[PDB]
């Protein structure tokens, strides 16, 4: 509808697969090459499908801060024939809050969804799901089961990734730059 919508598809339509794990369908956010990053609570193994297609996994790495506490994301290295277009420069560098985010969505369940959840407060601890978790956004929107992975936009910047809600606030877990220097 707007600008934000704009970058929004823009991600979605270059940078995203369907991920399935025994855990379930998510949204995968491919960052650059053949790397891309889901929720840990997916639980990653030696094979995953990728848009229905068996796909070895040639890396798994469960980030935890300096503190040894859990983030939430997982990065992937998939053996697949092709690359993603490199989307590091839309990464942001340090911790921070956002106005007029954007959660995108794209499942077998739910294709081509786009949510406006507005102002992003660096929330920082989460209790997630029973386990403690540093760097979480909160927005003030009622997400539902299935939008795990979903892709977190403002104008020019992807900052996060959903990993969680409480049904009135939803949660995402940061994306750094430095997650992803090689
Ligand atoms: C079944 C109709 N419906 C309303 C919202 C949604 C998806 N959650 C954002 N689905």
């Amino acid at each position: 509808m707007g600008p934000g919508f704009d970058f929004a598809q823009a991600i979605m339509k270059k940078n995203t697969v369907i991920a399935r794990t025994e855990k379930g369908e998510f949204t995968m956010l491919g960052v650059y090459d053949r790397v891309a990053v889901i929720p840990t609570h997916a639980s990653v193994g030696e094979i995953i499908y990728i848009n229905d297609v068996e796909t070895r996994v040639l890396d798994a790495c469960a980030l935890r801060d300096l503190t040894d506490t859990n983030l939430e994301i997982t990065i992937v290295k998939l053996d697949r024939n092709q690359k993603f277009r490199d989307i590091r420069h839309f990464l942001p560098r340090c911790e921070d809050d956002y106005n007029d985010a954007v959660l995108s969505v794209h499942t077998s369940k739910f294709p081509n969804m786009y949510i406006p959840v507005g102002q992003v407060t660096n929330y920082g601890f989460l209790n997630l799901g029973g386990t403690p978790t540093h760097r979480i956004l909160m927005y003030n929107f009622p997400t539902r089961a299935g939008q795990c992975g979903g892709v977190v936009t403002t104008t020019g910047k992807v900052i996060g990734i959903h990993v969680g809600g409480n049904g009135a606030q939803g949660f995402a877990a940061m994306l750094l730059h430095s997650y992803f220097t090689d």
